């Protein structure tokens, strides 16, 4: 029972995953998501602060100064970096200042080392100072209550760093959604082990773990499961309870049987290429995806279905990378198909069958959409391409 590509999607977006928040300290946040918006807790700079070297004064006392009648003023005191100011300043008094400290009490101007004269503990103002000058006024940076972080947001150093700069040293991110990895087929065994002529090695597993880990999850892999119904049903049980979504990869109706017995099938086949035979599914309210067990198909399926799902639970609700490009060859398609494509620079060059499941795979940059219609894609003509995220 095939359903178009839209009603799996809908199905998966009435799929809900709330893996839950956690606080971690600042110094654990490189790499997390944000689990909500995070405003500024303080004015940046927290205090009025001088921008050059010079003399704190109160502007209004200079304001008669002139070339030809010089103002003069005390230097009653001083402020170096770090200090809280323990004095201010009284009409026709001064203090010298170092770039970066605070104004002391009633100054709101500094005037440069340069433009003034020294003379017996005492300086001349030639030239009239304003409020403001040589001063960066208190939150005039970044003002309290301003938008640093955004809910789904990853944290990059860059982020780090300003939540430190404000004083932030615990951060609430989401706890990363929990994945159960499952391969199933007879041929399949795990890497380290000897292969017996006839088997071949894991692939899919490890590209799901990672590529899971890599968006924000954590990616658990349960092993190879026999392509039978004991060796499934027993692995899927344990998948359903480590995880919070389990994967199963090994297609191209066992599978499609035990989930029905364990709990229910929303989807059974789906109307594209490739994906035909992918299930959708639901254990113990977790979702459950059988995607194809060819490279290529597996990765475009998990990034159609899946993918869409555990950004969702990271508040990236809406994070898919797509870009443009020009066909290096012609290409022939029948049924919706999604065509995997290497990116050569601007052009999308489209992969083929022969050069082999895993050169497919390490090739695949993402894919591009071909209609439920056909037709020929031609060269050049721009495609979209959804690529499959990134490193």
């Amino acid at each position: 029972k095939v359903v178009p590509l839209e009603k799996a999607l809908e199905v998966v977006q009435s799929f809900k995953i709330s893996p839950g928040i956690e606080e971690v300290p600042i110094e654990k946040g490189l790499g997390r998501i944000a689990a909500e918006d995070i405003y500024s807790p303080i004015d940046v700079p927290p205090f009025d602060r001088a921008t050059v070297d010079g003399y704190a004064v109160r502007a209004e006392d200079t304001f008669m100064a002139s070339e030809a009648s010089p103002v003069r003023l005390k230097v009653i005191g001083s402020v170096h970096a770090g200090e809280e100011p323990k004095f201010k300043l009284g009409k026709g008094e001064a203090a010298y200042i170092s770039t970066g400290a605070m104004l002391p009490g009633n100054a709101d101007a500094v005037i440069q080392f340069e433009d003034v004269e020294r003379v017996n503990g005492e300086i001349l103002i030639y030239k009239p100072a304003y409020p403001g000058l040589g001063v960066m006024k208190k939150g005039i940076d970044i003002e309290k209550g301003r938008l640093l972080v955004k809910k789904g947001e990853r944290l990059g150093f860059k982020q780090t760093a300003l939540l430190s700069a404000v004083g932030i040293n615990k951060v609430k991110v989401f706890r990363k959604p929990k994945v159960a990895v499952i391969s199933t087929g007879n041929e399949i065994v795990p890497p380290g082990n000897e292969l017996k002529p006839g088997q071949i090695y894991d692939i899919n597993g490890r590209a799901l773990c990672d590529a899971i880990n890599e968006l924000g999850g954590e990616g658990i892999f349960m092993g190879v499961a026999r392509d039978d119904k004991e060796s499934l049903k027993a692995l899927i049980e344990k998948a359903v309870n480590v995880g919070d979504v389990v994967v199963i990869s090994g297609g191209a109706d066992l599978t499609a049987s035990v989930i029905e017995e364990l709990g229910e099938v929303k989807v059974h086949g789906i109307a594209i290429q490739p994906g035909k035979p992918t299930i959708i599914g639901v254990i113990k309210g977790k979702p459950v995806f059988g995607l194809p067990g060819y490279p290529t198909s597996c990765l475009t399926n998990f990034t159609l279905l899946v993918v869409p799902l555990l950004l969702r639970a990271l508040g990236r609700e809406g994070k898919i990378g797509k870009k443009v490009a020009r066909l290096k060859h012609k290409v022939f398609s029948v049924r919706r198909q999604f065509l995997p494509v290497k990116l050569e620079g601007d052009l999308a060059v489209p992969i083929l069958k022969g050069s082999g499941a895993v050169t497919s795979f390490i090739d695949a940059d993402g894919f591009v959409e071909i209609p439920e219609t056909v037709e020929s894609l031609d060269e050049g003509e721009e495609v979209e391409v959804t690529l499959f995220k990134g490193w």
